[PDB]
């Protein structure tokens, strides 16, 4: 696996790499829904496309990659949402023309606290002063980790792979770390600090489907297809 | 801080003492909610006693106390099960006196899949030989880090204080992976592959308080108090 002989510098320009595109986007619960609905469809596709370059990604079964992606579409998105809104606090930008404001939450039902939960994240991102190389390494650990624990044989082995690239992704972050030199004992802080994020990650997905979900029972949502397939997964 | 002050060696030993003792046990959807039920209704008066004793979390004032008791109830409860289900594959042991098995889970609705990523978790604790010393360490981190980001002034303090007995916490098992002569890089591995378990833990409590909330929206719980007041704080 090209994964398992990239070294941290290799590794780091290949995800550096595939960063997808930014999109741009195109208010009432159903207008703001309708907005952010759609920009989440569209990076959807480029997710996909991201994906499939992420060093290790493409050796597993071509379902274990589409179950990856379904366990952590939303994950990766809220990632992403954050770190683009770092430096704007107290405000999320959703795109480079859509610039939320926390109180605009509010417009759709129960929103607000999600919109809480990605600023504090954002805000927390600000505070460690979190690199883009950082975010790119922390955006694959989750696509890899969030669906390893739902994959026999061939799972056992996948389950191998996935763990083996998890480790390489951990080296390149400590690599990284120490090249800014930080002490050994700050490059175990800072890698403890920054994977206990991604617990919050994870909860705040678990919420925002939930949400997204009244919002399409509620008859809010468009029939965005390629959404309702990743919203459907969970289900 | 004691917290603050005590050698990785104190910590670990004051974590080892928290521990509470084990309960044992007092089939329909109906039985079998209850007794898992009532079992999760006892442990929670032991568990606040042990959060008392969880080094620096004294330290955050009253409420703040509540709010990470409330916020990682659940997923306190599950580490245990999965910690002491670790030597019976397939099994999950509840108490010395209550072994289910996969397919018991069968008995309630939608409890299986609960039961499944219960037991994959179970499994990769087995798979990593999770040590005691280290499985004290985690659990104190979940109590901590979970309801960091829903906790002003005092808050970033209460927020610096958790983050900071974060890294002692971190420091400790660290330490603890030295003496068991580690390599400097197996223990950056180990130290992520410990914390990334901790993303399922949230993902599986959050799915774990949807049930119960069904559970009781069908009547089938019993009307413990102390269980109600934890899952009311999630709704
Ligand atoms: C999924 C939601 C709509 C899509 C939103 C989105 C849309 C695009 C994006 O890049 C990130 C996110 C984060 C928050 C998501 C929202 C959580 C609540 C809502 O239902
Ligand atoms: C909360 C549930 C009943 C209580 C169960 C329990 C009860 C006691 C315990 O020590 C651990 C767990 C783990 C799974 C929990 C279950 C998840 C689904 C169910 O509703």
């Amino acid at each position: 696996s090209l994964a398992l002989s990239l070294t941290a510098d290799q590794m780091v320009s290949a995800l550096l790499d595939a960063e997808p595109p930014i999109l741009y986007s195109e208010f009432s619960e159903a207008s703001m829904m309708g907005l952010l609905t759609n920009l989440a469809d569209r990076e959807l596709v480029h997710m996909i496309n991201w994906a499939k370059r992420v060093p290790g990604f493409v050796d597993l079964t071509l379902h274990d990659q589409v179950h990856l992606l379904e366990c952590a579409w939303l994950e990766i998105l809220m990632i992403g949402l954050v770190w683009r809104s770092m430096e704007h606090p107290g405000k999320l930008l959703f795109a480079p023309n859509l610039l939320l404001d926390r109180n605009q939450g509010k417009c759709v039902e129960g929103m607000v606290e999600i919109f809480d939960m990605l600023l504090a994240t954002s805000s927390r991102f600000r505070m460690m002063n979190l690199q883009g190389e950082e975010f790119v390494c922390l955006k694959s650990i989750i696509l890899l980790n969030s669906g390893v624990y739902t994959f026999t044989l061939k799972s056992l082995e996948e389950k191998d792979h996935i763990h083996r690239v998890l480790d390489k992704i951990t080296d390149t972050l400590i690599h990284l770390m120490a090249k800014a030199g930080l002490t050994l004992q700050q490059q175990h802080q800072r890698l403890a600090q920054l994977l206990l994020i991604l617990s919050h990650i994870r909860h705040m997905s678990n919420k925002g489907m939930e949400h997204l979900y009244s919002m399409k029972c509620k008859n809010v949502v468009p029939l965005y297809d390629l959404l309702l397939e990743m919203l459907d997964a969970h289900r």
